[PDB]
């Protein structure tokens, strides 16, 4: 059923941060499948347990973008996240109009991996002749983006969303309350804002925004949206100046608003990507597949050559993720000798650029790690470095590689790896297990405090801690003894 | 009254190419008063004579613009002037609806000086208040520019334009084809173009151009013509591209078409004037008039130090005339210690720039010229430059300077000056009396062609050396001994 594949997918796939397709924003140790829909069911009926703080916090997770800016990604307290899930599961019926909207490029789909939410997933092909045949006779080409969107998105315009503002207004129960309730019960009982990253919080967003698609259909606009991104097709410049009024006030309407340093006005015909993309593309040595395999076979100074390129261009433009797209054009054609340079090659990125940690993923297997511990010292001043810079993703991926290939990790490195605080970087040295004493000393000043918040924004790491018997359970509920006794493991091996 | 206004327009002031109304582009030796009206109603009453060719040529004059480019102004034959004034004076009460028009900013208007057509004569505050009224609440400034204009005018559209199109087309008499004839006859019989300079062809400009105003006026355009430039203000891009269809459509039914490399859309708000202009006049140190003069008179370094700026300036922008712009800023208010710096600032600059060249006909009292020969070796050195580049209004201005402040001019100099073959150059040397004989080979040279154009291009000349006795009329036709017998000079002192 597409019910059924809904609950697996809020749980078992799009529970954690999982929304990237090409490269995950958090390391593959950290897994959300065995948390399936009937542990949901019996967490959603448990009723024991007295809680002094109104709502759940979230496990936080900085993730870094193309400019190294932090994207504050949020894994939901399950005790509110199953609530939340189950919600949206039994009153799907209600919930997938949004899966009918044509102007929501990433939206609820039946993907077959088993998520329902991936960005920048669909073929280039397709995505070529929608941008051309969208792009048929109009002159300019309108880009808007939401303000905060995952930051301000109010809870309480999720009926208003659902059935419209003044008949939510006088009817203040309609599943779409308990909806904004249950939304609100994932971050703190704090109307504003959503976890981003769990695939509830993009069901809650594209409710919100689906009205807004309706009444801009409506007036016979021509626009696509990714996520929080307009772009709209304008004969004139009436369509264009039009079209901001009127997604101004259809956002305005729902409390949002659009981020005016991101509207731009470019008159057609201007390009399909971005002009980066075709800059790198044209000049990319795997452009052309040869139908063989030691013709796509690239050579040292071909590879380390482009990927030169490849930073003067995101020096010079910087307009995206230049450095991910090059290394994503040559990362699986390489040759055995270009192997350690551009594993080198990739040290000095990782090092600058933390989001390009995850490519080194690819290549440690082919990499002998055992050297004269040159690699041993990279990434323990990777460690360092995404310590310092406070960065969760680059800290988080580099600990999946210390701990996967048995690389040892430095004292001085941990002291600040325990002192910045990440949750999932903890539940790594939690499951290394050398260093039981100092992961000890921070969750017993966590208790200490007596502060449930603290305590919900590191329940990943408490739980890790109470299912692998390690420590007992800092809740008075019994949401964690029914996951651990069905075995509900965040950490899981094949 | 305003007819007579007219017909005294017609030939005594605007005969010659007197439009610019702040230095004439024509030296003020060649005056066109003295042709009075009744002179050219004998003219045109005279039916003597057998000419070979159809029409008459026109004394050529190529006037140096901002960027060095030269623009052809014309001084019509006056037995083909004659006519046509003639016939524009007993037509004025058909041709007065140019006048009504109130789009078009340079028109026939009743001129204290006795002219009709004065470009950039409105004073700066109306022009400032029109501009900001006209720019009132509108998003984008259209500026579109005819492409010829005065290059391509279609003669025959003469009638198209009084009567409608079909109508003058069924109708092939009606006072504007006999306009179109005797426009037709001031330049060699030939149906595309007008002389540029004098103010029947300024009128005949406007009377085709006044039909393209009407039409823009009747669809609701806010625009503005200043001879071929049409500025239009538009509260959205619809109007913008609209206007420019129309114009295109306008202009196309009357055979012209629209300059495509002046064609922009500039967002309001721009600039009342042009960007150079307050760059020039918010650093011009004569910006303030203090109401005393000695705080009104300038320093050396002051003065000098704005003409490198502006030299500069006009180096790096370009976009209009910036060194006459600023040497009109300064130039009234020099003290006296200024005036060999400026005057040897202005030598530098008319040498690289010939339009500057006039600017030191204020000067030259104020400049002991006798000197140590030096200022003798500068004119000449212009006039060499003058004759090298082709450039008629510097090489009259130069020789006016000589002639006037009785500087000698030498012989190698002279020997590009009749090589050159301008015609205004040539009678200020036929005025001098000195060089006699190598005007009468020029002359003789142009006889023994026996061709009638070449004799019409030297009119000027071969009128004065009649009118002076010193040769006798090239024409059989009585025109010229009814301008002499009445006393016509086109040299004339006062």
């Amino acid at each position: 059923d597409e019910k059924r594949h809904l609950y697996e997918a809020l749980l078992r796939h799009n529970y954690f941060p999982n929304q990237k397709g090409s490269i995950s924003e958090i390391p593959p140790c950290f897994s959300s499948r065995t948390f399936t829909p009937e542990i949901a069911e019996l967490i959603s009926s448990d009723t024991s347990g007295r809680r002094s703080l109104q709502g759940y916090d979230c496990v936080e997770y900085y993730a870094t973008r193309y400019n190294n800016f932090p994207r504050t990604l949020s894994i939901i307290h399950p005790k509110a996240y199953s609530k939340l899930a189950k919600h949206i599961h039994d009153n799907w019926e209600e919930i997938r109009f949004i899966k009918e909207n044509e102007n929501s490029m990433i939206k609820p789909d039946m993907h077959a991996d088993g998520r329902i939410i991936i960005m920048n997933y669909e073929d280039a092909e397709t995505k070529t002749i929608r941008e051309l045949n969208d792009g048929f006779g109009r002159r300019f080409k309108v880009n808007a983006d939401i303000s905060g969107c995952f930051t301000n998105i109010y809870s309480h315009s999720i009926p208003w969303a659902v059935i419209g503002v003044n008949n939510a207004k006088i009817a203040l129960k309609h599943w779409s309350d308990k909806l904004d309730y249950f939304q609100r019960q994932a971050k703190r009982n704090e109307t504003h804002g959503v976890p981003i990253g769990p695939a509830t919080s993009s069901i809650v967003c594209e409710i919100i925004l689906s009205a807004v698609d309706k009444r801009l259909r409506d007036d016979g606009f021509l626009f696509r949206r990714y996520i929080a991104a307009y772009t709209c097709y304008c004969k004139t410049h009436d369509d264009a100046k039009e079209f901001l009024h009127l997604l101004g006030m259809e956002l305005s309407k729902y409390k949002l608003s659009l981020n005016l340093h991101k509207t731009k006005i470019t008159n057609l015909p201007g390009t399909l990507n971005d002009n980066w993309v075709s800059l790198l593309n044209v000049n990319s040595p795997t452009k052309k597949r040869f139908t063989d395999q030691d013709l796509n076979k690239l050579s040292s100074s071909e590879v380390i050559n482009f990927l030169d390129y490849a930073v003067q261009l995101n020096t010079q433009v910087g307009g995206g993720s230049i450095l991910k797209y090059a290394i994503s054009l040559v990362i699986n054609n390489l040759d055995e000798y270009t192997i350690t340079q551009v594993y080198d090659y990739l040290l000095n990125l990782s090092w600058h650029y933390p989001m390009l940690i995850p490519y080194l993923g690819v290549l440690i297997e082919h990499v002998y790690l055992d050297d004269g511990d040159e690699y041993k010292n990279k990434f323990n001043e990777i460690l360092s470095m995404c310590a310092e810079n406070k960065c969760s993703d680059g800290m988080a991926w580099t600990l999946y590689f210390c701990i996967k290939n048995n690389i040892d990790i430095d004292d001085d490195v941990i002291e600040k790896i325990i002192c910045f605080g990440d949750c999932l970087s903890l539940c790594l040295l939690d499951s290394s297990d050398i260093y039981e004493e100092k992961i000890n000393n921070f969750v017993s000043d966590i208790i200490k405090l007596d502060y449930e918040y603290d305590i919900d924004r590191y329940w990943l790491l408490f739980y890790q801690r109470f299912f692998k018997d390690k420590a007992p359970s800092p809740y008075n509920d019994k949401c964690f003894d029914i996951m651990k006794g069905y075995g509900v493991d965040f950490m899981p091996d094949e």
